[PDB]
């Protein structure tokens, strides 16, 4: 749907099977989520960090769905504050901004 | 205008009636900027994440111009990768998210 920017834009979604609450992040280039339980196949991920290599998983082939739009990405488990879609996946939704 | 998220969302700004380049972020609720002089009175305030947690400078009746819109409100000073247009200033231009 059409979103103001008011409250902050969360949005339900449904990644893997599971429903989370996440931020869309058009100031991020990834889709990261922490608290996570993915079943996928994942990968380690190497990003720097202070104090060393922060903890990074990467997730490919996940059913992500938000609105109703159903797309298979690539998702980010590591440390961040709050779930973020970022441009990643908005592209994939044929996400705008407008003004 | 109407804008995709296959690059990262940059627009041209006039704030304190000088033009900038800033990230349309709509993750951020507070704009940001680096390296401008505004007049007036700062009051101390902090941003955080990871990178750390960084005190910055709000400076008050501070004009910024998105399209020949304009608003006059505070605005952050202080180290940022980008500038960085938050909610706080989308929502008086209208801004919004289309999926």
């Amino acid at each position: 749907p059409q979103i103001t920017l008011w409250k902050r834009p969360f949005v339900t979604v449904k990644v893997g099977g599971q429903l989370k609450e996440a931020l869309l992040d058009t100031g991020a280039d990834n889709t990261i989520f922490e608290d996570i339980n993915l079943p996928g196949r994942w990968k380690p991920k190497m990003v720097g960090g202070i104090g060393g290599f922060l903890k990074v998983r990467e997730y490919d082939q996940v059913p992500i769905e938000i609105a109703g739009h159903k797309v298979i990405g690539t998702v980010l488990v590591g440390p961040t504050p709050v779930n973020v879609i970022g441009r990643d996946t908005m592209t994939q939704i044929g996400a705008t901004l407008n003004f």
